[PDB]
DNA sequence: TGGGGTCCT
DNA sequence: AGGACCC
């Protein structure tokens, strides 16, 4: 009933890919920029005071010698991401994707198959690969410790394979569930791995300063818990279950309370092929229908390129826009003939479709100014 | 004024 | 169609 789970997080992913593209940026402090924001930066820049998700002004101010690379086109990063996911799928068929650079792999069955091959005299030769959380002493007779050590061996093999086959470095965390693996992956960064033995579990769960640092607790839930006087992990462990159920609903309360103890009963789910494609474009303002129509033709073009390559045809189109000052969206199924024609000029009809979806949301007669325009193809089959 | 994704309601 | 979460 006890598992072995590994979590893989790539170091400065966008920056890493940009460095692989042209090695001219290997030692220069590098930051990947999308509009007025630096999503990530090279670790050389991270030394200079540059942080992830800084303003471009705050980045160049704290580090003027910073070199910036535009990263609004995610195509190369996406290619690398799925190469990583496939590589990990080689080890175990079930690999769950989180983000572009995070991956969960269930090593349990693989670890057992490994253990049955070893002999009684060899069970003493098992050694850890990478870091052990909190320098915890290993009990070679504790079977859980052994299985987690094998998990660290498989994790090291995974990272070595990633570097030799894709030229990518990453951090890994081996634990007994998903939450603890993802939490223990980032203990030693960059390009280091850490295994967490059960005794140290509580320590890790209290190393956190605030509760938002837990996956599954976002801005809304954390704001509500701040309003409820919950500011620490122990504050959530000790909170009355009934009151929390009443304030957050039944499901969320049970789940985040179980998370508050580091308990994760979730299994690794084979992510497989993506359930949707989408292209985004933001700006300061857009106040012309023809202005919006051209951007929709652009996003529509890139999406048309992407859908014909997957071989899976989308069955529903969605338009999302954000007005100036929240998001709003209107979708509809794609007609039968244009679905079949994908793979014939399919450009002209789709536009009209989206434009209809556009005119429903915004009255062209009344003035308007749009902040965000995004197109999505979903319901792939 | 980031550019994507997931599932639940 | 919107809302919560993740990177
Ligand atoms: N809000 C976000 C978060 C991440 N990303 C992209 C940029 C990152 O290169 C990539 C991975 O994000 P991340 O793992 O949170 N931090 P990154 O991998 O850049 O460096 P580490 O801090 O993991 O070493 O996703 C984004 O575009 N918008
Ligand atoms: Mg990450
Ligand atoms: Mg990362």
């Amino acid at each position: 009933s006890s598992r072995v789970i590994v979590h893989v997080d790539l170091d400065c992913f966008y920056a890493q890919v940009e460095m692989i593209s042209n090695p001219e940026l290997k030692d220069k402090p590098l930051g990947v920029q999308q509009k007025y924001l630096v999503v990530t930066c090279n670790y050389e820049a991270r030394k200079l005071g540059v942080k992830k998700l800084m303003n471009v002004r705050d980045a160049k101010e704290k580090c003027p010698q910073l070199v910036l690379v535009n990263g609004e086109d995610l195509t190369r990063y996406r290619e690398m991401s799925y190469k990583v996911t496939e590589l990990l799928e080689e080890f175990s068929p079930v690999v769950e994707r989180l983000g572009f650079d995070e991956n969960f792999v269930d090593l349990t069955e693989m670890v057992e198959k490994r253990l049955q091959q070893l002999q009684s005299d060899e069970l003493s030769a098992v050694t850890v690969s990478g870091h052990v959380y909190n320098n915890q002493s290993i009990n070679l007779l504790d079977v859980l410790h052994i299985r987690l050590l094998v998990g660290s061996q498989i994790a090291a093999e995974m990272r070595e394979a990633m570097y030799n086959q894709l030229g990518l470095t990453g951090c890994a965390g081996v634990a007994s569930n998903k939450l603890l693996a993802k939490l223990v992956s980032g203990v030693f960064k960059p390009n280091q791995q850490t295994v967490l033995l059960p005794e140290s579990c509580q320590h890790l769960i209290h190393s956190l300063n605030h509760i938002k640092e837990i996956p599954g607790i976002g801005y809304k839930t954390a704001k509500c818990l701040e309003a409820l006087g919950i500011n620490s992990v122990r504050d959530l462990q000790t909170f009355s279950p009934k009151i929390l159920e009443k304030e957050l609903g039944i499901s969320v309360a049970q789940r985040i309370q179980k998370l508050s103890f580091g308990e994760d009963n979730s299994p690794v789910i084979l992510s497989g092929p993506p359930q949707s494609f989408s292209e985004e474009d933001s700006f300061k303002k857009c106040s012309s229908e023809v202005e919006a129509k051209n951007k929709i033709e652009e996003l529509l073009a890139s999406l048309l390129n992407r859908v014909c390559q997957d071989g899976r045809k989308p069955h529903t189109v969605r338009l999302i826009i954000r007005r100036y000052s929240g998001r709003e969206s209107r979708q509809c199924p794609i007609p039968s003939h244009v679905i079949q024609k994908l793979g014939y000029d399919v450009m002209t009809p789709m536009v009209d479709i989206l434009m209809k979806l556009f005119r429903n949301m915004v009255n062209v007669k009344m003035p308007f100014h749009l902040t965000l325009l995004s197109v999505c193809f979903c319901n792939l089959k």
